[PDB]
């Protein structure tokens, strides 16, 4: 029964067709279990191991990879000669590789939690019901229950299933509903019916759902609801239908591979077409099979030399070193590609209390009635210095200080304050400051009787402890509390039944103290009190102070204020209904109205700036509120969101007001608001659906099961570090103070971040860009390899891997926060730059290629054949330059494959240089602006110089040391790269402004 809350009692007793003193037969049990299921959520998918390891080969560039390692695999299997001890290296280094890749992202599967299975811990095992099969309560599992069942519940219990209390036990019975409402007070339920059937559940007050807890009492009730149906169960079921994007760095990294792939398969029929003429020699002669070899082999070379194989590893620890930096500003991203996204933050949706604000209540000002005299009229404004729980302040009458007790007014108002207050306070000896024991709300007034001390006591004579709740404890003892009706949002108001102390033999002299919303509690008083006397409540003074709480909650001020009353005469008490909720507001009429007392909220100290600095930054911010609309505008206006004097009438609603306008109505609102107050609990998720509607990346805050999919559906979830651990597993990042600023300094953390993972990005496939050109022109030419692949993968993985890193330490710039939000479809390489990396690419390719050409000729140590082809064959089949002599295999040679390394691992020491700016020459900005990236790079040389001279290294590489000539002409052909790049950096910046 969806609509339960709305029947009577009787009503969901027929519709299940179940004896409350019984409760289900054995065949309702069966027939019922079989029509609606178990009572629990669905069990995630069977992901198994297999299946896990499978995934991390769904990947097109894995599998390229993985395909060449067949190849090399196959290679050094069909191979002549007894040189196997550096035949599999190769290809067991690129599966390793695939290998520890596959590993590591197992590893993460295994310690990842999702939100949905976080839910499973507010189902409990067990479950109390009453069944026709005998007298007493049989406890059985959770998941047996089923929607008609009676069951009983009692405090400490977690509640099974959404369930219709029929009876209540217990004198009352108190319910921990924060996980799903918010409301961190414990709530009192009732078992009368909820006539509206659209009701939200914090207005289910004869409800209990699953996964609460029974705070105190003993109730029986039926089950309504089981397993997806229950509230939580249906926050289970937004989250399972939610889909949430890849980041767009993810969705740049995925369409990269794409092209990469489409790259390689071109680049491997340009070498077939430039080599047709093939097709023209003669069948007979020729190693037919030495030059499939020879093609195959630079395909492995072509896709080792395209994958910036140690990319994935690079970007990982600029996020883990970034993330962990995030940490000591107090904010733990969970995801580590959400830095990227965070950086790109559009709109920011922050809730504002204890975010915005403190949640540190505290009355500011206070006013009673001083004269009524026809048309004329007074009040009697007080302020209050103080703003902590501590009772140290003072009452003030325009700034002069006065003494509360002079004015019998506030000796009323104080004891309303006092008795009409659940909470109080406790001096905390530990941390050495008074701390609150209730709702804030609430136990500012506790605080404000304290400061007022109506009575004069002797305060100052107790210790710290006796201070705390000493005031309060005198008007206790002067009235006793008889019993208290709750507060409940369709009144805004509470009262509780009072008796004086001291009263022999009479049934007379009882007070109802009221305490709530303004509006509603000063409607329904017909008088007004004004010292110790009484005069009918009149349209003049109802005005003026109607229009005073309307300046204190709607100006500077923004205060929050309640009025209280005094019904002089209450109902005799046998003449009162204390079980249905829906009488009280019946009973709290015909009030005298006392006072109002202004509460603020302050806004967090940073709140000011940090606001500031989202409107530098293009950061739209949407405040989400509980405050009525009015003040909800006013504390906009307060913290820099809306201007002072600005108009807001189309950019602030309630949620009332967002449910009346029509679906198109409620997009274009969502592109201009930056006020919701009083909304909805499906609001934030249509709110975040909608500011998607135009791309927008948002940060949305929550800390409860409710908010979960609103969570899960923003680009980045923000979870209290305050909040529920199923808020925080659906968030991808948790303030760990809570504070609002800590987003805004996420997210320009997040810009920085990504700046520099932009640079070390474009470097690290620059270098991919040089090696295919090298590997091209090598294949076109039929030139010997310069480059193999073990080669290749040591500068993807370690020599260039040290400055890419490195790179990602580059200082941020000065106006990171004065740029709008970067565009997502922002391409990282395009242009100008894209021509830069044109012609680097070329220049590299053509530099090793020439490099290692250079030593086979012009060189000393190699067979110096001046404008010789070595193209011309490689067979010596036929032998027609040599024309005496007995050598042939020397292309094999290590020398010449060594400059052509060196060339490489010099031009990318140069390229790094070159990319510590983008457009910025590195006379403008020097080398060591960058630390980290020069001693990076004397690590990668120094361990270059290690795979050349520690024998096992140099023979698995196929590397020898080269001669004090030779590393100069490495030199020769490296050092120009950076004077290139310099020259197409100072087109840019003069040629292309504008
Ligand atoms: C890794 C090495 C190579 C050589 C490769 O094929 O990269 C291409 C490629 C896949 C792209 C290109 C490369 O294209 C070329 O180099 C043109 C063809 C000439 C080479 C042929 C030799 C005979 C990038 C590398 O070229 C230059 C010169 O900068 C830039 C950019 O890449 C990025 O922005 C990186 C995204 C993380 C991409 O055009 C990109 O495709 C896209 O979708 C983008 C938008 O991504
Ligand atoms: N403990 C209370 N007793 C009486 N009235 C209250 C209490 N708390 C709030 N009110 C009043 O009722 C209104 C709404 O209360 P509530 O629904 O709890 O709002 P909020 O989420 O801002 O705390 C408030 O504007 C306030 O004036
Ligand atoms: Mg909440
Ligand atoms: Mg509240
Ligand atoms: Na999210």
């Amino acid at each position: 029964m969806e609509a339960a809350h709305s029947k009577s009692t009787e009503e969901c007793l027929a519709y299940f067709g179940v004896s409350e003193t019984t409760g289900l037969t054995p065949d309702q049990v069966k027939r019922h279990l079989e029509k609606y299921g178990h009572n629990e959520l669905p069990a995630e998918e069977g992901k198994s191991l297999w299946e896990l390891v499978i995934e991390q080969f769904e990947d097109l560039l894995v599998r390229i990879l993985l395909l060449a390692a067949c190849i090399s695999f196959v290679l050094a299997w069909f191979e002549e000669g007894e040189e196997t001890i550096t035949a599999f290296v190769e290809p067991f280094v690129i599966l390793l590789i695939l290998i520890a890749n596959a590993i590591v992202g197992v590893w993460q599967e295994r310690n990842a939690e999702n939100a949905i299975e976080a839910l499973k811990e507010y189902e409990p095992e067990m479950g109390k019901v009453y069944r026709a099969d005998r007298k007493s309560v049989q406890r059985i599992k959770a998941r047996d229950i089923v929607p008609g069942d009676i069951v009983e519940v009692a405090v400490g219990d977690k509640v099974p299933a959404d369930i219709r209390i029929l009876s209540i036990k217990s004198t009352t019975l108190r319910v921990d509903q924060s996980i799903l409402t918010g409301e961190s007070v414990s709530v009192i339920k009732h078992t009368e019916p909820v006539p509206d059937p659209r009701a939200v559940n914090q207005d289910k007050k004869n409800m209990l759902f699953s996964g609460t807890n029974i705070a105190a009492g003993k109730a029986l009730g039926i089950v309504a609801t089981t397993g997806v149906s229950t509230e939580i169960g249906k926050i289970r079921d937004q989250m399972a239908a939610t889909e949430q994007d890849k980041t767009p760095l993810q969705q740049k990294l995925d369409e990269f591979g794409e092209q990469l792939s489409k790259v390689i398969s071109l680049i491997c029929v340009a070498v077939w077409l430039i080599n047709i003429g093939h097709f023209n020699d003669p069948v007979h002669g020729g190693s037919w099979i030495r030059g499939a070899i020879y093609y195959f082999k630079i395909a492995v070379a072509l896709a080792v030399a395209a994958i910036p194989e140690g990319l994935p590893a690079v970007i990982t620890t600029c996020l883990a070193l970034g993330t962990r930096r995030m940490a000591k500003k107090n904010a733990i991203v969970r995801s580590l590609p959400s830095v990227e996204t965070l950086g790109c933050t559009s709109v920011i949706c922050s809730d504002k209390t204890g975010t915005l604000t403190t949640n540190q209540m505290s009355v500011c000002k206070m006013f009673i009635i001083d004269k009524v005299d026809g048309d004329f009229c007074s009040l009697n404004e007080f302020s209050i210095t103080g703003s902590t729980y501590a009772p140290e302040g003072e009452v003030l009458k325009n700034d002069k200080p006065i003494r509360s007790g002079q004015f019998d007014g506030l000796v009323e108002l104080a004891t309303i304050c006092a008795l009409c207050n659940d909470s109080s306070l406790d001096f905390n000896e530990t941390k050495g400051v008074y701390e609150k024991v209730g709702e804030a709300t609430e136990t500012a007034l506790t605080t404000l009787v304290e400061k007022m001390n109506v009575f004069n006591t002797e305060v100052r004579n107790l210790s710290k402890v006796e201070r705390a709740n000493a005031c309060n404890s005198v008007i206790r003892q002067l009235m006793k509390k008889e019993f208290t009706l709750e507060f409940s949002r369709d009144r805004k108001s509470m009262s509780v039944y009072c008796s004086p102390a001291k009263s022999s033999r009479a049934a007379v002299g009882n007070k109802m103290f009221v305490k709530g919303a303004p509006e509603g509690v000063i409607d329904r008083c017909n008088y007004v009190r004004v010292g110790t006397t009484r005069v009918p409540m009149t349209g003049p003074v109802k005005e003026k102070i109607l229009s005073v709480i309307k300046e204190w909650g709607t100006g500077r001020d923004t205060l929050r204020c309640l009025a209280l009353a005094t019904r002089d005469t209450p109902p005799k008490r046998e003449e009162m209904v204390l079980d249905d909720s829906s009488r009280f507001m019946e009973y709290e009429t015909d009030l005298t109205f006392v006072g109002v007392v202004g509460m603020l909220d302050p806004p967090r100290k940073e709140v000011m700036g940090s606001i500031q600095l989202c409107r530098d930054a293009g950061i739209r911010v949407i405040m989400i509120t509980g405050d009525n609309k009015g003040t909800a505008i006013a504390i906009c206006r307060r913290i820099g969101i809306f201007g002072e004097n600005e108009e807001v009438a189309d950019r602030a609603y309630t949620g009332r007001e967002f449910d009346d306008l029509p679906l198109a109505e409620q997009r274009e609102a969502c592109r201009r608001a930056c006020c919701f107050a009083r909304v909805e609990p499906s609001h934030k998720s249509k709110i975040v659906e909608y500011l998607q509607s135009y791309d927008e990346i948002t940060a949305m805050t929550g800390d409860g099961v409710n908010d979960a999919p609103a969570l899960k559906k923003a680009e980045i979830g923000i979870a209290m570090g305050s909040g529920t651990a199923v808020a925080k597993t659906a968030s991808e990042m948790v303030l760990a103070d809570d504070n609002f600023s800590t987003i805004v300094a996420a997210v320009e953390e997040g810009r920085a971040i990504y700046n520099n993972m932009k640079q070390f990005i474009r470097y690290l496939i620059s270098s991919n860009v040089g090696e295919v050109v090298c590997i091209f022109l090598t294949a076109a030419l039929g030139l010997p390899e310069a480059l193999i692949p073990v080669q290749l993968l040591w500068v993807n993985l370690v020599t260039d891997g040290l400055p890419a890193t490195a790179l990602g330490f580059n200082p941020p710039d000065l106006d990171i926060m004065d740029r709008p939000p970067r565009s997502p479809k922002e391409p990282l390489i395009s242009g100008w730059l894209f021509f830069r990396y044109m012609a680097i690419g070329g220049y590299v390719g053509a530099a090793t290629v020439g490099a290692a050409a250079w030593w086979f000729m012009y060189a000393e140590d190699g067979p110096g054949v001046t404008y010789h082809q070595l193209t011309h064959f490689m067979q010596c089949t036929e032998d027609h330059p040599h024309f005496e002599g007995l050598d042939c295999e020397i292309f094999e040679a290590p020398e010449p494959m060594t400059m052509a390394l060196s060339v490489l691992v010099t031009i990318e020491m140069c390229n790094a240089l070159n990319s510590l700016s983008e457009n910025q020459s590195l006379m403008r900005m020097p080398p060591w602006v960058n630390i980290w990236l020069l001693g990076s790079i004397c690590l990668s040389m120094s361990l270059h110089f290690l795979i050349l001279y520690v024998d096992p290294l140099p023979m698995i590489f196929k590397l020898k040391a080269l001669d004090l000539t030779q590393w100069l002409m490495v030199l020769k052909i490296s050092l120009p790269v950076i004077g290139l790049d310099e020259i197409l950096k100072f087109i840019a910046r003069n040629y292309l402004e504008g």
